RNA sequence: AGCUGUAAGUAAGCUAUGAUCCAGAGAUUUCCGAAUGGGGGAACCCAAUAUCUUUUAUAGGAUAUUACUUUUCAGUGAAUACAUAGCUGAUUAGAGGUAGACGCAGAGAACUGAAACAUCUUAGUACCUGCAGGAAGAGAAAGAAAAUUCGAUUCCCUGAGUAGCGGCGAGCGAAACGGGAAGAGCCCAAACCAACAAGCUUGCUUGUUGGGGUUGUAGGACUCCGAUAUGGUAGUCUGUUAGUAUAGUUGAAGGAUUUGGAAAAUUCCGCUAAAGAGGGUGAAAGCCCCGUAGACGAAAUGCUGACAACACCUAGGAGGAUCCUGAGUACGGCGGAACACGAGAAAUUCCGUCGGAAUCCGCGGGGACCAUCCCGCAAGGCUAAAUACUCCCUAGUGACCGAUAGUGAACCAGUACCGUGAGGGAAAGGUGAAAAGCACCCCGGAAGGGGAGUGAAAUAGAUCCUGAAACCGUGUGCCUACAACAAGUCAAAGCUCGUUAAUGAGUGAUGGCGUGCCUUUUGUAGAAUGAACCGGCGAGUUACGAUUGCAUGCGAGGUUAAGUCG
RNA sequence: GUGUAGUGGUAGGAGAGCGUUCUAAGGGCGUUGAAGGUCGAUCGUGAGGACGGCUGGAGCGCUUAGAAGUGAGAAUGCCGGUAUGAGUAGCGAAAGACAGGUGAGAAUCCUGUCCACCGUAUGACUAAGGUUUCCUGGGGAAGGCUCGUCCGCCCAGGGUUAGUCGGGACCUAAGCCGAGGCCGAUAGGCGUAGGCGAUGGACAACAGGUUGAUAUUCCUGUACCAGUUGUUUUUGUUUGA
RNA sequence: CUUCUAGUGAGAAAACAACUGCCCGUACCGUAAACCGACACAGGUAGUCGAGGAGAGUAUCCUAAGGUGAGCGAGCGAAC
RNA sequence: GUGAAAUUUUAGUACCUGUGAAGAUGCAGGUUACCCGCGACAGGACGGAAAGACCCCAUGGAGCUUUACUGUAGUUUGAU
């Protein structure tokens, strides 16, 4: 997975190259996590409790992991993230010049 | 680090005090069902006895036990005295299922071939029933042989389509030798020796224990001396270790440009590999993701080794006076079966009935029977491996299928449905990358539709990828109301066009000529026979033998098989 | 080159070729559009092959060799779709008319009036058998031999009360099962004791009212059967209790 | 069920009062559009009650209580 | 208003005397005939439904008879 849920992230691929966000939801056992403001959709939403009128909303949809970098924050920059044995638990470690995440 | 199945939704919550999830050990398990207290139309009803409960008590509630048969033991018992049925109580084990497979037996067909059919074959097969095991059955020579011998059993190659059998017809069909896989041998009865019991014949007979002994070169008992060792295991659920099966952990290297909605595509310039097998991501990735090559890992449970400890088993030499060496057995007649062998000149092996041997100077066999010779010792048991199968689990592979194929069944299928019953048995997969699954207006009761929107694409709108043919429609360029047309082809005026650019395309007034297609038949348009039309499936193949042509490698030579490493 | 010569044909023999799927190596094409579909006035002696226009949107060609579930117009073939007959035959015995409702819509629904049919039954109660069809409120896509606002249809909610009634906690008939037992290649066959088995025997409740649906069940009133407790009246278990 | 003895074997009758009484079936159709016949089918379905006038009568004709008007019609008024 | 069926090689489906597998809508030579329907009849399409029930064959079946062949359940007789 390597991807959390509050974590800021690149996108690589899919008319959103180079545009970063925060995770918002994770969904595993299917493979999908969605950001801010990189899947807008327009919803035609018909008149319901929520929402009385039928406004044409904008939400975001999810993307497949292969689509999601992760961030350095200490740095700034992109990491094929690698696992170290740090002290007893298993803190991402990232590539590209040794950071800790 | 998210979670409360399929499955949208809302309400309720859980979770870094480590959920949900994975793996190993445990706990609870309603009612029927061999069904087992009795009864029964299965998933129901009604009991007995003890203990404890609710109400003043009656009814009500829960717990435990109570079937049949046999194997051991007590008691009771009595036609009949003594004790034997019997009864009572306690105790031991059984009883049903199947993996539609493999094994061993009991019982056991017809169509079919013989161009008919009786002996024969199809066949000791199909089906029924009993009895098991992870394998079973067979197994330690009364053998095979025939000089010169070899020494348990099973399985495979070759012997060989040979010797044989057969209304000598259709057909059935071995075995030893030789080459290989795996190897392995043990335990009793008897004669004798002791202790206990009985008849104590007080003769020594019976019995039970324990000891002694297991064979063809005949062995043992029995007598006499040595030793009292030396080698073994096909036993333990006893420990100690090592490995492995069931959850896992780690795991290398990329950017930019052009087309796109989206790059993994294209063009530059880089990097990694004990890792270029595979699967996925908005099209086709060695460098995004899951992985692969490597390296590490078990608290619990199971298996397999190894060595410990315990259990069990096993001794020489010499003598030959007497004793032992499996009885209604071997074998004979009779009637049937089994051996390739159908009574045949018929040995060998079984079954039913009757007759009935010897005891080592003895017995069985060498395909009727006799003689010499040679090889063995039946009428008592046990025994791993090499062999056959796959309901099930794990990991893989395929010049195997791709929704009329492949299982009957890719989907909630042995279901829907049919038959009282046993039983018979279908059709049905595909939106897009992501539901973003069409807010809002308008006609319309609704259904349905038209704009506007989502979308790269709505002729991808839920009957949802592509979307052929029969069949049903709309528009139009050319012809048709004096005409007898297997429906065409050859000839041809006019009218409208303008192509893969060439002695062009469409239609067609009028003339010439002309009795469909398939099969079967001496002969077809036949009034002989088949097709309603379109689409899909739907027929000389494979293994083992034999023979001839072509070709290739060696040639008076050619050539391996089973089997072992791979 | 050039001469000579021959070239109908069923059963059948011989020879050479076209095309489909897959495997192997080499070389290729593809979002700047592959397979598949449609149209075209093109090429070779044949089976057959190219090229271009439109649709369509993810994989396929070419060469050499190999292996086959390799070629379809007929089996009164098998499966699906659609025709002809044809807007034809039929619409499954029996009498309706009007007014007003209701509603987008009416001969076919509701209401009213007159008429008419059966009446040892086309009326009332029960045993089988069916298995929620019963009642209340909504709906009109499919069933209804037409129509349909309606329904035994679809959706949602809700209805079946027992000491006395029928059966069990009672008895047995035909029949069946049958501890022991008697027979039989296995399987099993038959049967004693004992049981199971209503169509039969035996046995304690009547009238009226109540709902949208239940009524010897609910309610009212008057009873009955068999038992249990509490104050209310005769003693040797011998048995005169 | 009624009796009689063999029989284990305090002292039970009846006052009245007050209580206890288990499981299963109960809707609906039932000479029918709800069962048996593939059907909303001119067939089949055991038992009880089953009225009036005449009339021997459950026969026949019209009728009471009670139920039904049947699931395609409107025209014309030829052959057959 | 609703709405089938058996059948069906494609059909622009005339009459006579011939001819022919020996009785023709379709061949030959002649005669009659404008195109499309609607209600009736049943001469023909060797008309439709049942791959002849009559007859022969298959070295085909099945059921039945007997002094056809071969056997056998059953009844009886003798030895043991």
């Amino acid at each position: 997975m390597f991807v959390k849920k509050g974590d800021k992230v690149k996108v690589i691929t899919g008319k959103d190259k180079n545009k970063e966000g925060v995770v918002l939801a994770a969904f595993p056992k299917q493979d999908k996590v969605i950001v801010e403001g990189v899947n807008v959709v327009k919803k035609h939403q018909k008149p319901n409790q929520a929402a009385p009128q039928g406004g044409i909303l904008e939400v975001e949809a999810p993307i497949h992991v292969s689509n999601v970098m992760v961030i350095d924050p200490s740095n700034g920059e992109a990491t094929k993230v690698a696992f170290k044995e740090v002290d007893g638990k298993k803190v991402r470690v990232s590539k590209k010049t040794g950071e800790v995440l």
